[PDB]
């Protein structure tokens, strides 16, 4: 399992993959903006994100590579970026993965900088956590839940994905005492570096948080060292300027300083259904038959 990945009905023709321009530097590789043939029901031809494994990589680091993607083979969720083919024959490698047009959550937030209404704020909410809640339901713990690890779409839907963000202009949300995401980390990982669905629910409120100040740095002012023992003893973020009530007070139940005190993902979106938009029924896994 380890030490080969073994091609199979994931594989794409290398012929059918068209590369036309950069999107930007991945953790394993360039990735970039194309055209694939064949991989979507009753479409000849679809636009995808590429992302590539670099030439200088290992062998071990091929196989990382190609082991994220076999991890997501099982998925299909609205609210998670779909794969949709390997390339693991010749080089370079490349996986193949659903396009997100307007790109990562924390720089969409940060071009909106001189103001996203309530109802856009709970849509968004309410999509990362139905998203998360069918990962955790799956047994998948996400481990790096941020707004910069979250996607939007052209009709501005929001979904879990990535293409690894420890290389690029956000490598400094991480801190290498492996990288880890300590302004995102619960108390509990942040002291034994463990993650569980329960921190995953930490991280969300501090992406909550993220939506409602357009992203900016959580305790900014603080070293990376400052933040750890801040957060392990019992300090919390401050409610931003303008904040509504309801979102604030969500954050507050996703950072619990005991984990099992915590809302599920499933509870959170229960406390805010009444507000997501018509639509949300019918896409997604809270109020799907899978959701039992
Ligand atoms: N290919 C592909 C592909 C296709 C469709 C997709 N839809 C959504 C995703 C991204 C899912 C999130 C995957 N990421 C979650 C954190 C993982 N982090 C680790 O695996 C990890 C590796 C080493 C040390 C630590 C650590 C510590 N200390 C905590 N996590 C890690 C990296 C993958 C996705 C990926
Ligand atoms: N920062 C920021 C920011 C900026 C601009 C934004 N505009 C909208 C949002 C909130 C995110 C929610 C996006 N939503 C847009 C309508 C979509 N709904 C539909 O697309 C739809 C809903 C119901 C039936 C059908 C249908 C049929 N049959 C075909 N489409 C639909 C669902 C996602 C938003 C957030």
């Amino acid at each position: 399992a380890a030490d080969v990945y073994v091609p199979d009905e994931w594989e794409v023709a290398r012929e059918k993959i068209t590369m036309s321009r950069e999107l930007g530097q991945g953790s394993f590789g360039m990735v970039y903006e194309g055209v694939a043939k064949g991989v979507v029901k009753d479409e000849p031809e679809t636009r995808v994100a590429i992302k590539t494994v670099n030439e200088a990589a290992s062998m071990r680091e091929r196989i990382e590579f190609l082991n994220e993607a076999s991890v997501m083979k099982e998925f299909n969720c609205h609210h998670v970026v779909r794969l949709l083919g390997v390339v693991s024959q010749g080089q370079p490698t490349l996986v193949i993965m659903e396009l997100m047009t307007r790109g990562d959550l924390k720089s969409y937030l940060r071009s909106l900088r001189p103001p996203p209404s309530l109802s856009k704020m709970i849509q968004m909410a309410g999509e990362i956590a139905d998203g998360m809640a069918y990962l955790n339901a799956n047994k998948f713990v996400h481990r790096d839940l941020a707004a910069r690890n979250c996607m939007v779409a052209e009709d501005f839907t929001v979904k879990i994905g990535d293409f690894g963000m420890t290389r690029d202009i956000y490598e400094t949300d991480y801190y290498r005492k492996g990288l880890l995401p300590v302004r995102w980390m619960s108390p509990e990982s942040l002291k034994d570096g463990v993650f569980t669905t329960y921190s995953d629910v930490w991280s969300f409120g501090v992406v909550l948080w993220e939506i409602a100040t357009l992203a900016e740095q959580p305790y900014q002012g603080l070293s990376n060292e400052q933040v750890l023992r801040f957060v392990m003893e019992g300090g919390l973020l401050d409610k931003p300027d303008n904040c509504p009530d309801m979102l604030f007070e969500l954050m507050r139940m996703c950072w619990q300083y005991n984990p099992k005190m915590r809302p599920s993902f499933l509870e959170i979106i229960s406390s805010i259904k009444e507000e997501m938009e018509p639509g949300f029924r019918e896409v997604s896994f809270y109020y799907s038959e899978e959701n039992k």
